[PDB]
């Protein structure tokens, strides 16, 4: 209660309110961002410096692609938030500085998580692990990964060597956290610390009262690990030149101060979705300011923005090959929200908006950052055909709900981790649970609980379903069953897991970052919903006949008849796939979950489409046995085939209001099905979106929508001819990735996918 | 359930029960175990080579005492059940093998419990901390210690510096557990892996159902770390050349893998006592097997019971200054129970009952093993009388009442953790927690919270008691007040720790030797009851007139007129011991504790009466400022002055009902005064200990009693001639120390306490 000098010189200007007493970012923004309902006209290009930058940077990706390994990666040093020296690509030219280690895509060594891991990385890309690494990260500081399989059950193995429960977060960070790295321009870190301290004491009373002990204590030391991170961050930024213990006082130093803040999460922190959070808009407070006073001009400006996306396109971890398999295309998720609309109606987009977006042009498309665009139908028309036009050349965004999660959270400052998980700023994470295989678990049903390629009890031991034509009602009874223990086997892993990385690889420094109190989800994924429901449908609307093998085992399927396929706005299906959303979420929500995590569902998969689909046999929608499944919430490959708007309209019939952790649909249409010429598609483009999110009290619209515009051809180009596409971005579950970055079993996924060819 | 031929060949001639289909030591001692109702005649002299090595260890204790300082330590290895190669005193002539460390008396480095302690003791004895070592464990693995006061608050913290609730074990290994280390050598290590796994298992459906999650997501995680122990324990032995996969099949196995399950424990854990157990009786079953047999002699029995013992007397930590303190004289509290009467009424005294005693004439008096024997008026005579024999010759014995504890846990398996404190061995544990200062506690509350040394506030904001002569009725509602304070804020640092340590520094070795669900006590000791006791008395019957600086505090008093002391049998002031002793007890019992641990009391200080008595000024009962507190239970130094009969009838009056983990009182009674010559000095002693102990329903008698015979001239040649008496054993609080291990002060605190003049 007495702003220093430091605080008093940072917010010259600024419009006071309850964000100068406590730390309330929401606050700042809201009564200090300048809405902008323009157009792209006052953009600026590239400076020298970016492009030399950049291209440099380039190269090192183009070896990454074309080995599909690191370019380089520690083999000694455990990081942490201070361990490494400051690295530079070239120090006289970034106006955005800070790297994870001493080199430009260097990778790090983040051992709290596990020390296998390591160690098959190391073999995978032929080093050698310092002995004293493995030596301390097995005898004296055990990891998250360890714990993990001290306490798994003979049955959770089983899940995750069957392919029905595989990819949990049991040998990567879990991530989904996204701390408020904006706190640190707005405050310094010398109030944050004083914050936490207050957070700290404040649950002294409850401690010496006997109140929830255990959670009180384990609290106070996460409070306490929090103030300490906060700490390191200060001498982290000291290496580099920087003093932060203040708020930041200009934009440079605004960019600068949220980055570092996000530096040292990624210096100590291997999350699968390391996400950026909601920062353009706030970063547009102090880009406005200097503006108008003539410290900088916009084409300085859109420099200091193209430097930090640079360094969000540069945030790299050591992974297996194994992660690769799961998580393809050398993901980050540094993910980024950005316009939306506030709750008082005003339009949340500015012109660091277009500023954030125009980096795909400065630099040219790249899959990170992972930028998100919050639509709304009453979004600026000027910012809505922009939008389109960057999807249009560059097939680098991804659009997801604002009519319906702003009104969800009854809040304006929430962000996405990862792909599609909403989170209030700040004030919420999630526990990430990976995916269960919803597919395989409909075979369990007909093979009583036997696996179909390993020809082992892995379900309970039911009877098998006998006849030579499957019943619709005896198959999804038997699924309910398996769908009840599925539940229960995968939030026992993830209980198992949240409280190991709790206790072994706690986020202190993005946790310090947030409120005291954090609400926490338990975040549940389905994989193969699409399958399973044309299984289904194939089931009830055709006659299915099992081909079974000389134990009973229905290892293939005859299928004759016509049945309708997810995707082309038939009812008779979509209700069914609509069904499997509900009915799953109805039985995570009756099991107890580790820190009372509540539990919510997301239709999503990332490459586990692959993995789980390589895993399971031949369905009964006549998919063949190791074939891909869709990736997330989308019709299995090439069945929508009835265009644009009858594909969009099944997706956004699946219940956002069932699966809160996010739907994800991927879709590409060609050029000329998208409009005859460049303004007809940015016009039909922001059309079709329109009616996808379109959100009223009876209709709750799509979540999420990947939009690619490119034609087939092109990409069986760029398989044939890589170096002549270096930058060739995609969007392919719910983030995108150089087309180059993937496997040719990945680019074989992608390639075979719905192209949509009509509206 | 089927024995393989390793448990057949070893279990040859047992008889069956139990105790060969689960784990069960008290079975297998009841069902084989040879009571001994003979004298000590049968006993066997020290061979050459026991001579040989324990002269020469002894040339390492003599450096030890004289420097007051280790031998040697190391400096860049953290000590684990693995790290150390196998060292010897001399491998030729060893019976019964294995050290610590490399070499004898060399201590180790046990980081996992504090890095800032390691630092300190570097300090203070010169050697220099490899940088490595210190790095690890400040950045890598977090240690007890420092997870404890990252969680402190600044109420404990001002305790702590005050000395009003000082010496808890917040830097030092908590200690108080007791794995039942027999059960390596009955059952071997496979056999305990095995059931160790089934423990594991069957925890496996509360999991899945989200029965006590996290406690069941712990308890499974301590199990597989126990299991690892198990596994490491093998591989420790291994270095010595053995293989303790099955079970012990002779005397010298039996004693031998016995040994190594306590050097697991010593080689992974510092906790300030590292009790033995109940291991006479139980090896005295493989000893009578192999004597009947005609595989060994009798003088081969005594020399494997004598390196075992030597072995016991080597047992090293590394402490601080701080910590020697608070625990004087290097001790270990390798406790070992001896005799005692079963629950149908057989004796549990064997021959190897007089073999552990005979090693202080083998080898010479000796502090450590910490022998204790479980007194009933029941004994055996002929082992009465021996035992008292030892007493007068060494002195280097104490007793507790087996007739008390036994019927108080209906169980005759049950052993001496530390001091006084009993368990069920493998059934039971403490949480350790050093003691309290009730004398300080006392003057807060005549001086408004206010510490009386510091002139800081310390205790709760309270109006100081005012006018010239201080009222008992006035005075003790202000301190009952102030022991509602403490035993909060007691409570609560003791919450803290616990959970730190069972996080930070799980005794997983001693676990592993456990049953799978331990009875926990949460032990709060008060130190000072007799100075508290004895300044009530003063002020109830005699006019104590407080003398106040010029703010109001009383820094001395005026005391006209006699009053009763504790220790003379004068009910007026025994019954205000007895009432504070009921006081606390009633004031913890209803705290919320870590792990619901049962709050118990104990009437213990070890040499904290000396650090307390240091920290406290100037009381009522006429104590100065600095001196020290009796030791335990102890009347005030000099106070008990009618004799043995009215001193020992004052503290058995103390209450074990409402001071469960023990009450020590240090008895010492010169020669003449106990008896005219040896055979009645015996008798004597024999008589003066079963009207101590002696109990029936209305009669608790007293619980423990160390014993000292000796002239106090002749400890006053010790303090000027240390050479002469190298091995001079004396027994201080509950445990022994060699007189000369002791600093001035400790030793100016022993020579000033009552040697018992008469009967
Ligand atoms: C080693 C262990 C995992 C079982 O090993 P297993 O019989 O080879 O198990 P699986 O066949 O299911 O294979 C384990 C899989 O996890 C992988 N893995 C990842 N981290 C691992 C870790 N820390 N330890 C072991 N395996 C690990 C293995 O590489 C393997 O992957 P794969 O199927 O692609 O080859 C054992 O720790 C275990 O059974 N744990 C369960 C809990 C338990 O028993 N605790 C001890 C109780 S006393
Ligand atoms: C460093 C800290 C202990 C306070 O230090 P301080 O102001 O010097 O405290 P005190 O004066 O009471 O001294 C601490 C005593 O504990 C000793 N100590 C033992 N282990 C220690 C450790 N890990 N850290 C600090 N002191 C330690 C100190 O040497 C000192 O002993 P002394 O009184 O004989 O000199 C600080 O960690 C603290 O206040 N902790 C309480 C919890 C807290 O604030 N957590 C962070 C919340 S964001
Ligand atoms: O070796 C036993 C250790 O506790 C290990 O499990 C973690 O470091
Ligand atoms: O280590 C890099 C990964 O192996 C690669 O798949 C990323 O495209
Ligand atoms: O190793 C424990 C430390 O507190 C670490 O978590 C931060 O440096
Ligand atoms: O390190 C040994 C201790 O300093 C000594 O007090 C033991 O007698
Ligand atoms: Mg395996
Ligand atoms: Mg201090
Ligand atoms: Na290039
Ligand atoms: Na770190
Ligand atoms: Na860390
Ligand atoms: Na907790
Ligand atoms: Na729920
Ligand atoms: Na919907
Ligand atoms: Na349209
Ligand atoms: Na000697
Ligand atoms: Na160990
Ligand atoms: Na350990
Ligand atoms: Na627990
Ligand atoms: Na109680
Ligand atoms: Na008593
Ligand atoms: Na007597």
């Amino acid at each position: 209660s007495e702003l220093n000098e430091k605080l008093a010189t940072a917010w010259e200007g600024f419009t006071k309110g309850d964000w100068q007493n406590e730390v309330n970012v929401r606050d700042f923004i809201q009564k200090n961002y300048t809405p902008y309902e323009g157009d792209e006209s006052f953009l600026a290009g590239a400076t020298e410096a970016t492009t030399t930058l950049w291209d440099k940077v380039m190269e090192g990706v183009k070896l990454e692609n074309r080995t599909h390994a690191p370019v380089d990666f520690d083999t000694a040093v455990a990081s942490t938030i201070t361990s490494h020296d400051a690295g530079y690509i070239n120090k006289q030219l970034e106006k955005i500085v800070g790297l994870q280690t001493e080199a430009p895509l260097k990778r790090a060594l983040i051992p709290f998580g596990g020390i296998k891991m390591i160690e098959g990385s190391c073999k995978a890309y032929n080093r050698e692990l310092d002995p004293m690494i493995k030596k301390i990260f097995t005898e004296y500081r055990k990891t998250h990964n360890q714990g993990v399989f001290d306490v798994y059950t003979p049955d959770i193995l089983r899940c995750r060597k069957s392919g029905v429960l595989t990819g949990l977060p049991d040998a990567y960070g879990r991530g989904r956290i996204i701390g408020d790295y904006r706190r640190v321009a707005l405050y310094g870190i010398d109030y944050l610390m004083k914050d936490k301290l207050a957070q700290f004491t404040s649950l002294q009373a409850d401690l010496e009262n006997g109140v929830n002990l255990e959670q009180t204590i384990r609290l106070r030391e996460e409070i306490a690990e929090q103030h300490r991170a906060l700490g390191q961050m200060k001498e982290m930024a000291a290496k580099y030149g920087y003093d932060i213990s203040g708020p930041a006082t200009n934009a440079q130093e605004a960019i600068q101060w949220t980055y570092f803040g996000y530096l040292a999460a990624v210096k100590s922190q291997n999350g699968a979705a390391m996400s950026f959070g909601r920062t353009s808009t706030f970063l547009d407070v102090y880009i406005e300011r200097d503006l108008k006073a003539g410290k900088i001009t916009e084409q300085e400006a859109q420099e200091m923005v193209d430097h930090l996306v640079m360094k969000l396109r540069m945030v790299r971890f050591l992974r297996t090959p194994e992660y690769d398999e799961l998580f393809s295309g050398d993901p980050i998720w540094a993910t980024e929200s950005i316009g939306g609309m506030g709750l008082d109606g005003r339009t949340l987009v500015t012109k660091n908006s277009f500023r954030f977006l125009n980096t795909l042009y400065t630099m040219g498309p790249s899959p990170e950052p992972n930028m998100t665009i919050l639509w709304s139908e009453k979004l600026p028309l000027n910012f809505k055909k922009f939008a389109a036009k960057v999807s249009i050349d560059t097939s680098s965004l991804q659009y997801e709900n604002d009519d319906l999660m702003r009104p969800d959270f009854n809040n304006d400052d929430y962000a996405i981790a990862c792909c599609v998980s909403p989170m209030i700023v700040g004030k919420q994470m999630q526990f990430f649970g990976a995916r269960a295989n919803l597919a395989k678990t409909m075979l369990y049903a007909i093979n009583g609980g036997v696996d179909e390629k390993l020809k082992m009890q892995v379900g309970p031991k039911s009877e098998p379903i006998k006849g030579d034509v499957l019943n619709y009602d005896e198959v999804m009874e038997r699924m309910d069953h398996f769908m009840d223990w599925l539940a229960k086997q995968y939030i026992t892993a993830l209980n198992i897991i949240h409280y190991m990385h709790d206790k072994y690889s706690y986020e202190a420094s993005l946790m310090a970052l947030h409120d005291r109190d954090v609400i926490r989800t338990m975040a549940c994924g389905i994989a193969g919903l699409s399958v399973a429901a044309d299984s289904l449908s194939a089931i009830k609307y055709a006659k299915v006949k099992p081909i079974r093998d000389e134990d009973g085992l229905a290892i293939d399927f005859e299928i004759e008849g016509e049945y309708p396929q997810f995707g082309n706005n038939d009812p008779r299906v979509d209700d069914l796939a609509v069904d499997l959303v509900e009915r799953f979420m109805k039985k995570i929500q009756k099991l107890h979950t580790y820190r009372d995590a509540i539990p919510t569902q997301s239709v999503l998969t990332i490459t586990s489409n692959v993995v789980y689909g390589k895993k399971t046999g031949n369905t009964p929608d006549g998919r063949r046995a190791g074939a891909p499944f869709g990736p997330g919430a989308n019709p299995m490959h090439g069945r929508d085939q009835k265009g644009a708007v009858a594909s969009l309209t099944s997706v956004a019939k699946l219940p956002f209001a069932y699966a809160k952790d996010g739907i994800s649909y991927t879709f590409s249409i060609v050029p000329n099905a998208l409009g005859k010429d460049d303004e007809v598609r940015k016009t039909n483009l922001a059309g079709l979106m329109d009616g996808y999110f379109h959100h009223e009290a009876s209709i709750e619209g799509g979540q999420h929508l990947n939009v690619n515009v490119m034609n087939r051809e092109m990409l069986l180009d760029a398989m044939e001819n890589p170096e002549k596409y270096p930058q060739l971005t995609i969007r392919v579950s719910g983030y995108a990735v150089r087309f180059n970055s993937l496997t040719k079993e990945q680019q074989q996924d992608v390639i075979t996918r719905t192209f949509t060819q009509s509206m």
